[PDB]
């Protein structure tokens, strides 16, 4: 059964509860709600009607919250610092890269440039300014309240649009940590050049990073964006760090009930390169065929994902223990490894080294048997209380044969933290069930 | 430099001395001659030209024959007009090429499409646009139930997945382009729709026959049949041209990437050549620039490891063709950069070609140098992706011209040589001439030593 | 510090309280008490005094009782006189105990001398002093040819070299040696002259009868029938004492160093601790100083992988006891400085131990820390030749003691452990407070866990 | 059948070519002429007989010249007449050598001892017999304490542990040993006492002025400081003696073995040959078989990886001298027989011979044929201990000598190759005629093209 997660972007001709309980079935796993339309009402009972087929049916879902971000739309540009910020020699583009500019005078309020390629301009085009750094906020005064209503509702991921620098994440973090919302997790979306120039320090302030490859396209070499990509869901990986792999998936059916080979071999590399997840935005969302897309979408993951192995070739404890696991577990052949969990970062590690065996992940923390939803081959599990380390032993060989997942005489590892603080993975047992 | 070999369908928007030299110069490595289009004294004066530049620059180029192969076409509809099909409507299929269509039924140009086909199987037209699963066959019908909805024109491709379909190998019209491909004296011919063994044997008999036995044969896997047959045919072949747009419409679509992937791996483990050929930048017929899933898409390719990466329309007819040639350049030698060596029953051969490139890169030599007859060695040094450039020493013409074709390989071709310590004596003098090193460089060199041409043996390292 | 055990002899001149404290202040671990010699009262007087040493001072040591064992001795010259045997001349063992023999003819104490052995078999006369060709049996006769000049006292020991030899399992008096073995409640039994698995099992079963049941059985391996049975035998067996002299006069030299190291290695392997143990620093018996070559030979049957070297008479009888458990605890000290871990059907407990040695080494772990119900997961940790030291705690005594004989484990004796947080929170308390880690160490710990005592399954890091 | 060599002493009971003949066929690779013993008349005799029996045998031997080497010893006792020295009394060496001595004072053939020795210092006169510490350095004495009780005879050696002797590298009949070394165009000098490269320097100048240029100097390593400085002896040395018996009178007992395996693993890394010497069965003066402990001393020895392995007074002066060559070589055919390839800054011979090896054994080849023209890739091949046998074909005779002492090579003199082809055409001629390889055979040949004497640049591989 597939391992890589679904992300499916829900408007209202999916948000009814009987179809929204047809594409958990079909392999949907996280709804993403789209705020660049709508009213909060509506989204609000968007969220209603998933926690509803939730409760009904007993599937778990995560909800994620998408944020626009800054935008900058002779003609008139919306963004007043236009004329500031722009430099002398600067490569201005319109229209996702169709038209280049190079900035030859900047008088007043007029940015005058000379045409670098011929293209035809329209209404209400996209402005790049690759190199060139923008003062506008991560987060303006009316985004903001997008977040807002997200902590109320409590989401639990907000993905936040163009990420350029630390700086830009702390200041979502801040807004949630505002409002209540300080344990839900950040997915950083890089889409420019400076994003990509700070993905380390972009990586290590968020919960994980959205790969939009489209948007990113926008900006750098044609030659450069897989490896790109490669290199994210790579750093990604290591760092133990949830990553989902966005844009231009299953575009072409909002049109057709069936994917070019392309996207579909598109999709099966993302896979291959490693991501957590991946993701439907208008297939779903817009489309005509949007239950039709995660099927296919489905049989895409679950055809890759079994064609794929374990990855376990200062040096940490987490590390070495989780990593054990998984090489024990191979070794015995092991369905399962089952492991506690507080914040989830247990079994994140685990399934860092890609295990064969399906990581159950045991909770007592709702948010985090929520967010779990989105790493690649978990299967999270909300317990009442696990008291000890031969409780947590006991109650795991329990709900593994009680899972399905495993039977009688299976091996299973089990991993988790004991005398220590959440922060740290550092004990790991084989049981036979 | 870029070791990925670039294969460019020239058209007559390209067929001129001074377009092709600027496709040499951009990056173009083979020329393919695509005769399901064209005349004899065009591709003619096509290769003449190439032959010409070559001649004129001293750069080296391969040419590629490729056969249009077996088809079913459904045929004429009344008036020339397109017809539209529905969804649950019956239509059906006559084997009468004089019946002109309607949207009730067509002619299909294979006689054998009853024979063949069986009731409940899937027939698609015009590359899987219009699908339609079969309920019935009488006489000269196959009597169908359309699945999807479409509009029928013109003389279309038939799809028949799973079914054997029993045309054969070589066209009425393919054995006459071979014949003109043995007497151009043409390096590979790429052969359309190979779906067994067999197949393969029968276009080398037809190339056998008439001087074209040192011609290499590259098969091109187009279907399901073509896939479950691989190992063989690759038996066959001297190498493979994936067609992933082809194979997308015969398999399902998991499944491509996957059987591209498949047959590349092999394709290395066997030492033979691997053309990854349909939908490459196709955009660029009508764009100077390509997707960023384009671009994508062929980085893949190289990283699963192919020799050769084809442009068909894009510098064929396509209205940006150096262009294509350009950043499919860019995109090789990019990809090409962060690509590593694979080094982890003997045999001889893969023993030497092994170790000498596991020393080669510890060295850090610039070049492996290897003397080939047929290619075999350079072709075996190849298939653990060195770092360095092969640069390979023949006295064979042909196999001078078909080694451009594999991954990272500059052919020369010499003289005569004479003995093993000649080879190392000449293979440092045009190592240093080719500006591929310089003194100081370390070069290990591989060849074969009191053996027959099958075998390579020994091998030497060498401070330039 | 040293990780390899040392047995040491105690006899009459070392059985003191004052030289027991001192040579468990060299080195000593064990005390092997050999029952060749002494009697009832005197090893009773001997195991109290080390058991007092031990209260009085928190030191661990274990106490190996090694019997005497089956044997075939000649017998009574004529007037008690030596007498000279020419090489050539005819000799005659007989079975008959009533003769007193001379310079033709000997009586050996076993009734099966003539049944065992065959014509062309050769017979060793003390320590292969004299040795001798069989050319006839008849009767109670067994009729030789003498090999080499050698004078023949009294009361000598005659080795078989290939022969079996029927005799049983125990001497008499060694199962009465085993019963006070009981009663005294030693941790140790070695037994000698271990020919076959049913030895052992007998062996097994005395002990069973008299509630010597905890008590572990070393199975000495003293010729070539053992050899050939050795796995069997270990099977059968808690451990191996390797008699190097011994195998020495009865298979072929160059032979031995290959018994030595396929047995430590098997040992090893099956998790069983190995006692290295004759011919060690017998010249100490009369020398302050070993051997080059004797220090040597210790040194390398370290490195072969041994738990424990043997002392014998040159602590037992010797002139210089204590110089020989202090240098014998130098070279120890020396060679356990430079041996590496071992890392590369499977197991839990293997699986397990291996990856708690493999992280400990990694982490820089000075301490790993296993709880024990009988020995085994200390054992088990054992076998891949850790850096770290091995805290092992038990609440079962026998195994606290056995324990101390196992290359490197630190055994100690504990109230309860009540659960696996239990277990982790006690470890680290005695791990700090052992002196052998400090805070800030990690430390692996390793017990097993809603299992019974057989198994070894988890396995826990901690800073402490 | 085996691999590892013999050097063998010969003296007087084996000088002779019928001896000499049966020590060749029982094992004997090098004659050992030990110059502390002697005239030039013998020796010159010794050497002369073994070269008779090479001619007139076909069979091939080394020739090493051992030099006494300078040394420390007491001198004369009055009358003549052996003192016991007693434990605490004083005692007094005097660096006069006109004094008679007693049991209170010796003269010391060394003049230097005075300026060498230290107050606190430690003096062993008669290998390690009685032992002394210094109290006290006065004019031209050294005013000792016994520390232990012991008969000084008259002339006997003193080692002082740990100091740094100013002795010449060479004494004065060394020097005109060494040049009737040269005369004799003996193989290999092994020098005594070795303690700084300067030394080796100098023997090397000796040698050079008398034409001995091509005669290799293995070092023998005798005591501390000559072990401290090895890694500078060992590089202008062509080779390592190791003499465990003075290393253990000069340096701590746990320490000897170490000492011994490091300079095995040293000589090995470096390509020069390295013989275990002293004390190796010694008991086989007196005995016709060896000691339990004598076999495994040398069995470690050669795992520890020695290129020989040498008899001294067993050969020499024993009893059994061909009982002692016979088991010593049973020793070795049945260790070497056990060990495996070593396998597992950047330079090109090692590179190219560790391929060889490691494809030779991939491909199961029985022999390795190597060309040399002074030995070294018959020494780099022999680094990696590959299971096949090394045949080593030179034109120089010397080189086709020494390789004798080399572990497992067998030496081949032709008369010439002229070209890389002509050495593969002649190796698989020798190496099928040699009967080590047989038709069908892989045979893996290695050897330098293009480059100077110093270079192992090529391998390949050959069907016999």
């Amino acid at each position: 059964m597939k391992k890589t997660k679904i992300v499916c972007t829900i408007g209202p001709k999916t948000e009814s509860e009987e179809m929204l309980a047809k594409m958990l079935d079909a392999g949907m796993n996280v709804m993403r709600l789209n705020f660049s339309h709508g009213d909060y009402a509506e989204h609000g009972q968007r969220i209603q009607n998933l926690r509803n087929v939730m409760s009904k049916t007993g599937k778990t879902a995560a909800i994620l919250l998408d944020t626009k971000g800054p935008e900058i739309r002779m003609v008139a540009v919306t963004y007043e610092g236009f004329t500031t910020d722009l430099s002398v020699g600067n490569t201005v583009l319109v229209d996702d890269g169709l038209i280049g500019m190079e900035v030859t005078a900047i008088e007043g309020n007029k940015v005058i440039c000379k045409v670098l390629n011929n293209g035809d301009l329209g209404e209400n085009k996209g402005v790049n300014l690759p190199g060139v750094s923008i003062a506008l906020p991560a987060l303006a005064e009316k985004d903001k309240q997008d977040l807002i209503f997200g902590c109320e509702q409590g989401v639990d991921f907000v993905a936040a649009s163009f990420i350029r620098k630390r700086s830009d994440v702390i200041e979502i973090r801040e807004h949630l940590k505002a409002h209540g919302g300080e344990n839900i997790h950040i997915i950083s979306k890089i889409e420019n050049q400076e994003g990509l120039n700070n993905f380390d320090e972009i990586l290590e302030a968020s919960d994980g990073i959205m790969v939009a490859r489209g948007d990113l396209g926008v900006e750098i070499p044609v030659e450069e964006v897989i490896f790109a990509q490669k290199m994210m869901i790579e750093k990604c990986i290591r760092a133990r760090k949830v990553v989902i792999t966005a844009t231009m998936m299953l575009d072409s059916m909002i049109k057709n009930p069936r994917p070019t080979r392309a996207e579909a071999g598109d999709v099966a590399n993302a896979i291959l390169d490693g991501t957590d997840a991946v993701m439907l935005s208008g297939e779903s969302a817009k489309g005509k065929y949007p239950l039709e897309a995660v099927s296919i979408m489905a049989t895409i993951c679950e055809r890759t994902d079994r064609v794929m192995n374990s990855r376990l070739e200062k040096l940490r404890i987490t590390e070495a223990v989780c990593r054990g696991a998984v090489e024990t577990a191979e070794k015995l052949d092991a369905p399962l490894i089952v492991v506690a969990t507080q914040g989830g970062k247990s079994a994140r590690a685990v399934r860092k080294y890609f295990p064969d065996a399906t990581i159950l992940a045991l909770t007592t923390n709702e948010k985090t048997a929520h967010q779990l939803v989105l790493s690649k081959g978990v299967v999270p599990q909300l317990v009442k209380e696990i008291t000890s380390t031969d409780d947590f032993y006991r109650l795991g060989k329990e709900l593994a044969l009680q899972s399905g997942l495993a039977h009688k005489g299976d091996v299973v590892v089990m991993v988790s933290g004991a005398l220590v603080p959440s922060g740290t993975t550092n004990t790991a047992s084989v049981h036979v069930l």
